């Protein structure tokens, strides 16, 4: 930060240095897929039907 | 229909496929035409007049 230079009955200002620290926040995403069961028959042949 | 994938305290979604059937309906139109008695005599005399 910068600092004004002034006079009278005020103390002295020094410049002033700040130090910041923030952390991640964790989230998901989540989506469903389904397949029936004639069609989990109808899959698994490996080259018979 | 299509799909927003969510978190937190909610059941994951799967996609959902409609199926629907219409069937047809019969209507008419109709219109009227008269011809009078002397005219059918005029049109059909066979040759003769």
């Amino acid at each position: 930060q910068p600092m004004i230079a002034r006079d009278g009955p005020h103390p002295v200002d020094q410049p002033v240095h700040n130090y910041m620290v923030k952390r991640i926040h964790k989230r998901s995403l989540s989506a469903a897929f389904a397949i029936a069961s004639e069609a989990l028959s109808l899959l698994s042949n490996t080259y018979v039907d």
